Formats: C-alpha cells, structure tokens, sequence
C-alpha cells in the first residue's frame, strides 16, 4: 500500500527518456521507467528510423531508373514491392525493441508499460499503484495536430504514412516543415504522382533561404508537382473510391491519399500537473531553465516536451547531461542549445547549422558578413544527362571571417555536417577551413576551398 | 626566350602553381610531354572514382535492392560505355583546364623538358630561360622486375583498358592495388588480391589495414598473404599463370599491379643543376619548396613527400605566393593532412596510427576509443556490413592526434573532422558537439 520508492522515475520511454533513465542507472541510481506505447518513443517507430529507411528506398528507386545508364548499365525494376519494404522496416523496428530493451536490463532499469499521472509534487499513479522519488523526468514528448478541415478523416499525419502497407498512386503532401518536405520526397522517389502544397509562396521558411529554393528546385525539376500559396479547404470522398482535396485558391486535385504535417503539440494535457509547481507555457510545452528544471525543484523536463529543438540528439544529450549532474555531481552540467546541426533528408539532402543568411545581416549587419556561395555539378553525375547541382554557403563575421553558419544541399552532405558542427563550435574562421587540406575527389572539399 | 617562371610537368601542382603565379602578373610558361592534368585527372583520383562509383552501384543493385522490397536485374553492363563516357568527361576536364591556364595568360608548350643549365631548360630543341623555375614532374608506376613482366598492367594499363577481365590479379599492398581491387571485384570480376606480407596497407592504422582484408574477404575477393610474385607466364590457352616465391599459382585473364612509384626525376638534367636528390631520387626541398638550388623548387609526387592531389595543389599555390605575391613565410604544414581511400567500403584516417601514437607518446598517454557498428542502410538485408572507427588522444585532456574509420559513407565525413583535428580538437569538443541522426557520422561524436 505505502509509495513504492525509487532515486528517479521517467516519464516517457523515447529518444530522451532511455538517454536519460541509462545513464542514472550507470550511475548506480534506482530508476523507474514509465511507458505507455513503444519502447523506443518516435524516432524508432514512427520517426527518424522509418523515415530514414524509407528515404533509402526511395534513393535507390532513383539512382536506378536515372543514374545506371551513364555506367554503362541496362537496368530493370521487374517489381518494386511497397508492402515487403514495409514489413522489412517493421522487423528491423522489431529488433530495435530488443536492443533498446537489453540496454536497460543492462542499467538495471525498472519498467513499466502504461501512462502515467502526477498525484503529488513527487508521487505519480501508472495502472493502479504509486510510485515516488524525489527527482522525476517528465519525457513524453509530442504528437501529431489535426489537420482541422472538412474531410480531415480521410487524411492522415505522420503516423498514417507509417501505417500504409501499400503506395498510393497519387499523393498530395500538404504542409511546409521538414516532415512534409522528406515524406513527399519518399513517395515521389517510389513513383507516387506527388504533389507537395504549402500556404505561402516558400515552405520550409525558417530554413536558409538557398535551401527552402533548392528543395523546390531540386523536387520540380524531377517531376514533383509544386503548389505554393496553397491553403486546405476541405476533402471529398467521391464516389469513385479516390479523394479531390480543394484549397482557399480554388484549385483542386484527385488524389489517393492526403498526407499532412502542419505542426506537433507537447504531450502534457492530462499529466496531472495540477498537482504539481509545474508550468506550462501558452502551447503546453513545459517551462524549463538552462538544467532542464522545471518551475518545481525535483520535476526535470527534456525533449519535445520543452518546444526547443526538436530532434532525437538534443532529447538524448539533454538527459543524459541531466542524469550526470544529479546522480554524479555534475552540479553545473548543461546543454548548449546553440550550433546543433539538423540534416533533411530531402532529395537531396539537406545540412545546416548556425544562422541563416537574413539572421546573420540581422544581428552583425551588412558591412560585417561575408558570404561565400559555391555551386558545382557532383563528379557522381558527370556521365550522365542529368546534372544535379550542389549548393553550398558559408556565413562569415567580421574581419576574422568567423563562420557563424554553414549550409549546403547536395547528394552527400547528410555524412559531410557533423566534422564542421565540431570546428564550427570551436570557433572555426574561414582561415581555420581554407589550412585545412582537401580530400580528393569528394564533394566535402568544396567547403574548404570556397573563394 | 625569357619569362619570370618555368613549371615543368602540367599536374596537379604545376597547373596549380602555373596559375597562381600567372593571376599575380608573372610571365609564364608551362611545359607538359604527355597530357594535361597529369596523373590525377588522366590516370588517377578522377577515374579511379568514376570505376570505383560504378563498382558500387553494382555491389549495391545485386546485393542490397531485396531487402529494400525491389527485384532488379541488370540485363547488361558495358565497361566499355562506362570508359567511353569517363574518357568524354576526362576531355572535357582537359578543356575547362586548357582554358584556366589561358585566363592567366599561362603560354604552354608540348614536349619533355631536360635541364641544360642551371637556369635553362630544352624542350623540342630549344631552349628558355627564367630565373624560377618549378620542377612538378610528379611520379610513375615501377616494373615489376620479374620474368613476364610484360603481361601484367600496371595502374597506367588499367585506365587504359576498354573491356574488363572475367578473372583478375593485383598484386600490391598499397592503397592504389587495394583501390583497383574492390572496383574490378565489384563490377563482378573474380578477383583475387596478393601482396608480400602477412597484411597489406602497412603504413595505415592496423584496424584499417585488417577491416579492408575482412570486409573484401565478405564479399568473395580472393586474399593472398606473403605472396611475393616470382613469375608470369602465358599459356598455350591465351590465358596467365602468375607464380609465386610460396608456389601458389593462379590461372587469370590478367595481372594488375601497384607495387609503388618512381619519381620523374632520372631523364632531366639534373647534372646541369646544383639539385640534389635523395636516395631514391626525390627531390629535396626545405619547407618553402626550394631545391638545394636557388631558383630551382619543387611540389609534389616529385619531393617523395605527400603523395596526394590537394597537397601538390596547395605547394604549388603557396609557393607561387611567396615567389610572386610577397608572401615571404608562407610554407604548406605536411602534418594531419586527410586522406580517404576508396576500397569497399572506403577508408578515411588523419593523424597518427595507434602503434605510431603509442611510440611517440607511450602508453600511458595513450587513450583509445573505439566504435564497431552496423550502419542502417544494411538492416534490412542479410550481409550486414560493418562500420569501424577509432579516436587516438593524448594526455589528460585527450587531444585528437588520429581519427581513423572504414564504412559507408566515411569518404565524405572526413572533411570536416580534419578541419577540427588542425585546430586542435579533444575529445571533449567532440562530445560537445551535438550528434546529427540517423547518420554514420554521429558515431565519431558518441564514443564513450
Ligand atoms: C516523421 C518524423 C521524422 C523525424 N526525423 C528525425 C530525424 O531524422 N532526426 C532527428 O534528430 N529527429 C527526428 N524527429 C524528431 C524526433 O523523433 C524527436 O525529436 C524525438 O523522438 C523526441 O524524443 P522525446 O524523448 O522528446 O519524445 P518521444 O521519442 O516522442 O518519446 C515520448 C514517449 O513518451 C510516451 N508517453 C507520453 N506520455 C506518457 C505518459 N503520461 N506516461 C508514459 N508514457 C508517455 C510516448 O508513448 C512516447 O513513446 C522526427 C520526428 C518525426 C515525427
Ligand atoms: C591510381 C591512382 C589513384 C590516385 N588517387 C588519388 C586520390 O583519390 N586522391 C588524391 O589526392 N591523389 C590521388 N593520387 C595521387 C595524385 O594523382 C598525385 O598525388 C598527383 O597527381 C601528383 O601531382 P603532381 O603534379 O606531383 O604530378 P603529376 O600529376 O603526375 O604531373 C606530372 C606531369 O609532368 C609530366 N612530366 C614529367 N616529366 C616531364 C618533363 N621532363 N617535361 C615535361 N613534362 C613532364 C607528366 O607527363 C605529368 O603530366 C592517385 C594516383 C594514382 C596513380
Ligand atoms: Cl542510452
Ligand atoms: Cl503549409
Ligand atoms: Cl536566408
Ligand atoms: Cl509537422
Ligand atoms: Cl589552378
Ligand atoms: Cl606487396
Ligand atoms: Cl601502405
Ligand atoms: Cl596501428
Ligand atoms: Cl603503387
Ligand atoms: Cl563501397
Ligand atoms: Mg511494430
Ligand atoms: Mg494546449
Ligand atoms: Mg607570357
Ligand atoms: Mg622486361
Ligand atoms: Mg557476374
Ligand atoms: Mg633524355
């Protein structure tokens, strides 16, 4: 009957979660991990795994139907099959349960499959029973916002993609976020009819602006339909099995299916934090300072939950900062959330860190940045008819050329970002690149050689 | 005639220097005996890529398109297009080239030049003169000195082949015979690979030198340890037997070897000169490129240095800086510079090897970190290639003085960690840098 006692309960078994209950068992803590769906959280089931399998499949559908011929090769798809790609991806998810689950076993993590809610300012209720600690890790992340239209049943969000077993013929993409942006990249690449609509006349607007044009670009000259300054008005079933999707602008397409990605909400209604010193801000997400405190002393916040930047890296590095400083005295331990690099695994890719090129004449005005544009044909398509660009910019400040951003677009750059997310923290100048010697032939050269 | 600068050699670091030079107001002129480009561009880094990028997209559609849901089937291959379309854009590469040289007013002549004088060179039977001058005549592959040496093909021969042999052997232990090696076995010849020693690749990272072994032994190739060729013979069949010193004997349609190179130094009049060459006839040279002779320099695969493309590229220019932009101090730093090898999977490494790491600095300074896994591109199939990856730090705070990797991908994640290892990276700064998923490339920044 009495609250059974833990050193430290997290809420939530995702990327930051995992992170986060790992290391405190590392560190000999007595930790209880609460989860209500999969092991593994969004980026391994309905995330950055998938998708990224996904995208691979959709490449190689690419590369072969327009690239083979250039090497000499006479290539044929006798069959793609949807379904099989699917049930592979499903079984490599599978043996990621299993992996994930043995890295616990090997902390020693307790845990729990159910939902959890806050009872007290350190007691929470899962399946009946109580449990208590005096340090609690509110790790629930997100989920996916309706698409709030006539017909919106008929569509589905980032969770129905993963949920089909078999490739639309037509497919409308609606949204202007990376989410829209990969997954319309995935079925055009499989062969789907795509089309990619957004509200305004560029998507992906907190982006670079070279990128959010070369996604485009790239996507049109390929053959995926682009309809910009499109807002959704309702979706139609009729009575041909097939859907019309109308906008405010009046046009309209015949689609099989509506996929859409217009924003993800912080998983904190009924958590019970009435129950706690916990605030919220105006969207739900969860208020926290540079440790990842929330507004009450012994509740912690990491992740998608906080509404900072939402990927799987910063969730893990988060906790698992989180966990040395309470449970190995890294009293002054924390993240920096400045200078993370994200990758887009558009068509090509996307790689980008530090700020755009409006934000750097922004902050250190015109007389003080300094540019660096590079554009040049990949050697990987030099046999062929097709040639491909890739685009590159390197954002300098002051006299010492200190690289305040980089950003490129280009088969490759998704393996090219993470060693200059490393020089770039440190301070990198343009000097630091240009004494730097190139690697030849590669496409990762033309960022130390830019003139 | 006269001119400010003579480059001998249009390479890598002779076009290089030649222009750099050309764009600070010098009078130039450049001598080239064969082709423009030299050995990266005709018979090196460009169509070694282009064989090593169709090799892949082989490998990759017979062995890694199932698991994907795709049946594919590659009704035909003709290496014989692949090298019609390589060599077209090899042409084109000579005329973008041909037309940077022009825009820095750089005058080119088509012959072999051999010094006559201390600043005088012959070229077609007349002679020019200037008061700097640049030997850039890079290297060339050696003989193999063995009965029937005349069958085998050397890398030369290689790119100069137009139709693939069914069964192949290289013989070699450098990067060039291990580079050859995977691009003929993945564009499906039985291949099978021999070198002297118990391993190949000695001067890389041992974890480089055996993953290379293991990851091509995976995939079929044919791997054959303290093999030191005796001799070739050809049958009455129109078919090779290659012979070695162990008896072990194989019946192949051709042999291909890099057993190393030889500078071009042996042909130039050096006697005419007061520069010196070293024992195996590279030319010396301080850290400015001067030769023991003043107005005489030398960059490139010629000084038995660094034997890449980018470092000849950067010699030349910064000694075309110095000589011509008054850039008196400008030297090229030979230390932590990148490479990447194209095997199957490629290699890429920096800095000091781990026996290297542990001689200079001793064992107790020494701190390994290592990474072994299975990138995600192959979850869905049955081979489940492996990634591997090593940090080398020194001393407490644990500097970054090697980074070595082989795995998909690497060839490009190199780049950047370079940039970071010259300023001086730890394994803190590393740590510090947040990881960018799903990738190959986080790995290198998750190590514990
Ligand atoms: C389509 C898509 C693609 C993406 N691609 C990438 C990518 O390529 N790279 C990248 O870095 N990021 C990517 N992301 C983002 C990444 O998935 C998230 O940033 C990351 O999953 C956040 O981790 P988390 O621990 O905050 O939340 P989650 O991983 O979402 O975990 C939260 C968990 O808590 C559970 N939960 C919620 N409430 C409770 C409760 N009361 N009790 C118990 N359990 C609860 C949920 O079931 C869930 O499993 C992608 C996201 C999407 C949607
Ligand atoms: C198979 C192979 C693959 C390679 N792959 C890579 C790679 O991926 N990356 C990389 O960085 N490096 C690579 N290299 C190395 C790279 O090609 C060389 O380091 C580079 O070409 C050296 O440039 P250089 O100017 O010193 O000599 P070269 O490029 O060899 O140029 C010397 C030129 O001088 C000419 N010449 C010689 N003597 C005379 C004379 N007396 N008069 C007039 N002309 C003369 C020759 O015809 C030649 O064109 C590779 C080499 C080989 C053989
Ligand atoms: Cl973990
Ligand atoms: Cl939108
Ligand atoms: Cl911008
Ligand atoms: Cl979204
Ligand atoms: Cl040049
Ligand atoms: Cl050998
Ligand atoms: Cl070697
Ligand atoms: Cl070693
Ligand atoms: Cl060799
Ligand atoms: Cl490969
Ligand atoms: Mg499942
Ligand atoms: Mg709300
Ligand atoms: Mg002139
Ligand atoms: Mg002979
Ligand atoms: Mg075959
Ligand atoms: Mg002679």
């Amino acid at each position: 009957n009495a609250m059974k006692t833990y050193d430290y309960i997290v809420i939530g078994g995702g990327s930051g979660g995992i992170a986060s209950a790992n290391r405190a068992g590392m560190h000999g803590a007595n930790v209880l991990l609460i989860e209500g769906n999969e092991i593994g959280g969004t980026c391994v089931n309905v995330g950055c795994v998938p998708k990224k399998v996904m995208w691979q499949a959709s490449s190689m559908m690419e590369m072969m139907e327009r690239d083979t011929a250039g090497y000499g090769f006479d290539v044929e798809i006798k069959n793609f099959s949807f379904k099989q790609l699917v049930e592979n991806r499903e079984k490599y998810i599978d043996f990621l349960h299993g992996a994930y689950n043995r890295g616990l076993d090997s902390n020693n993590i307790e845990r729990i499959h159910g939902y959890a809610t806050f009872t007290g300012e350190q007691t929470i209720e899962v399946n009946g029973t109580e449990y208590t600690a005096p340090h609690i890790l509110i790790a629930t992340g997100g989920r996916p916002k309706k698409l709030g239209i006539p017909g919106e049943e008929y569509a589905l969000d980032s969770n129905g993609f993963f949920a089909l077993e078999e490739m639309p013929k037509r497919v409308v993409f609606v949204g202007a976020g990376y989410i829209a942006a990969e997954l319309a990249g995935t079925l055009h690449g499989l062969g789907a009819e795509t089309h990619w609509a957004f509200r305004h006349e560029r998507p992906l607007r907190s982006f670079d602006d070279m990128l959010s044009e070369k996604v485009v670009e790239r996507y049109q000259e390929m053959g995926m339909q682009i309809h910009p300054n499109a807002t959704p008005a309702k979706i139609e079933k009729t009575a041909q099995n097939e859907y019309v999707i109308t906008f405010e602008n009046g046009e309209s397409i015949t689609t099989d299916a509506v996929i859409f990605g217009t924003g993800r909400q912080p998983n904190t209604d009924q958590l019970g934090l009435e129950n706690t010193k916990v605030a919220l801000d105006e969207k739900g997400y969860v208020k926290v300072d540079k440790f990842q405190n929330t507004t009450q002393n012994g509740i912690y916040a990491v992740g998608d939950v906080i509404g900072k930047i939402d990927l799987t890296p910063v969730a893990i590095a988060a906790g698992r900062r989180l966990s040395e400083r309470l449970f190995n005295g890294q009293t002054d331990l924390y993240l920096d959330y400045n200078l993370v690099p994200t990758v887009v695994f558009t068509h090509p890719p996307v790689a980008t860190i530090g700020l755009t090129e409006k934000a750097a004449l922004e902050e250190y005005g015109e007389d003080q940045v300094k540019i660096y544009r590079s554009s040049f044909t990949p050697m990987y398509f030099a046999l062929g008819e097709y040639r491909q660009k890739c685009d590159m910019k390197l954002i300098c400040v002051g006299k010492e050329e200190k690289i305040v951003g980089l950003h490129g677009i280009g088969i490759g750059v998704d393996e090219m970002l993470q060693g200059f997310a490393v020089a770039i923290k440190m301070g990198a100048t343009k000097a630091d690149f240009d004494n730097t010697v190139a690697i030849h032939p590669t496409g990762s050269e033309e960022f130390v050689t830019m003139r």
